[PDB]
């Protein structure tokens, strides 16, 4: 067992192994707080996330378990991965703190579009990396469901990694697929493609595509561009109210994407039209998108790997906080780090 040391950072008390020095706060989310640290064993800076109140309720416990099991499975350059997992606890009784260690990125994508003026080559590389990691995640039968700029970390090298939760230290609805905002509850993997399409449009133009003020304003904005849904889509909406509002709006023709995104790479416009499709059955998948001519300079089919199947069966079980905690402890003690290069 390594030597731990205790220091306080932003009303928060941190107990981390000796090998991580110079703890420096980066930001905070709702489920944890992130610090920068120097890894003496590798000579590289890293990010340490202390989970906030990990076992304070049934929801928190399952969430803690969920993040550990998921991040332990993700082994892909464009998806955040685990370099280390530790807890000062010496036993399961004495277990109540969880720390996760990953690579250290430079910022999130909304801290970059805030500068704006992103070149077209920059959009090809950034979106290609998202899709490439999206393909890996989707091959594991995982849906992100919350893709947004704050969940995309980037380096000054322009390398990108999909986070599970970003820093709140950019409304989520602006990037939500319309079916989620309708509460379909049977979401397709392509709900993430819609979000990617919303993010791409923002990178190319410098403005939020659908800056809706609420969930109802959000759908009116989506309809103004993609157009009122056809009869084939309407018959699939069971909600009379939802169907009533959609049809109640004065019909709006689909806008010419070429004009809305005039000045953009015509190959990018073509991709946006394939992602921003109302029917989720007709949206281009992540794997299909990587083969679009827009990513010709980066597409390498022998270097776009898939993931081993992920067991998500625990998601349905209703367990006690103590059982969620012991399972989390089991995952902590069993973690095997990836080998240093
Ligand atoms: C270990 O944390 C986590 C562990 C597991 C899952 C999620 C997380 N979360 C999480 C992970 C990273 C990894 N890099 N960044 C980061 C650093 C930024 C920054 O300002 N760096 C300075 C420039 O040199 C210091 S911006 C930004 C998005 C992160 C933010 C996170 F919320
Ligand atoms: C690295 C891959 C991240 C997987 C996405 C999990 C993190 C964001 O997704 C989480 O769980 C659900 C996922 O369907 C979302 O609906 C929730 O909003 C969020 O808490
Ligand atoms: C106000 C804009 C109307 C939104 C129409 C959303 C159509 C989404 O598409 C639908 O996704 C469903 C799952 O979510 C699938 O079950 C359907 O097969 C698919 O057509």
């Amino acid at each position: 067992r390594p030597t731990f040391y205790r220091q306080e950072l932003n009303k928060t008390i941190w107990e981390v192994p000796e090998r991580y020095q110079n703890l420096s706060p980066v930001g905070s989310g709702a489920y944890g707080s992130v610090c920068a640290a120097f890894d003496t064993k590798t000579g590289h800076r890293v990010a340490v996330k202390k989970l906030s109140r990990p076992f304070q309720s049934i929801i928190h416990a399952k969430r803690t378990y969920r993040e550990l099991r998921l991040l332990k499975h993700m082994k892909h350059e464009n998806v955040i991965g685990l370099l280390d997992v530790f807890t000062p606890a010496r036993s399961l009784e004495e277990f109540n703190d969880v720390y996760l260690v990953t690579h250290l990125m430079g910022a999130d994508l909304n801290n970059i579009v805030k500068c704006q003026k992103l070149t077209d080559d920059h959009v090809q590389f950034l979106i290609y990396q998202i899709l490439r990691g999206l393909k890996y995640i989707h091959s594991a039968d995982i849906i992100h469901r919350d893709l947004k700029p704050s969940n995309l970390a980037v380096n000054e090298d322009c390398e990108l990694k999909i986070l599970d939760f970003g820093l709140a230290r950019v409304a989520t609805r602006w990037y939500r697929a319309p079916e989620i905002m309708l509460n379909w509850m049977h979401y397709n993997q392509t709900v993430d493609i819609w979000s990617v399409g919303c993010i791409m449009a923002e990178l190319l133009t410098g403005r939020t595509l659908f800056p809706g003020t609420d969930h109802i304003d959000q759908l009116k904005l989506i309809l103004r561009l993609v157009g009122t849904p056809g009869a084939e889509l309407l018959k699939k909406i069971s909600s009379e109210s939802a169907r009533n509002y959609i049809q109640s709006l004065a019909q709006m023709p689909k806008m010419n994407f070429a004009n809305v995104f005039i000045g953009a790479n015509p190959l990018a416009v073509d991709l946006l039209e394939k992602m921003l499709v109302l029917d989720s059955d007709k949206r281009i998948t992540a794997a299909q998108a990587l083969a679009h001519a827009y990513f010709a300079q980066y597409h390498d089919p022998d270097d776009e790997p898939v993931a081993d199947p992920y067991d998500q069966s625990f998601e349905s079980r209703d367990l006690l906080i103590d059982e969620w905690k012991s399972l989390t402890y089991d995952e902590v003690i069993s973690f095997v780090p990836p080998p240093l290069d």
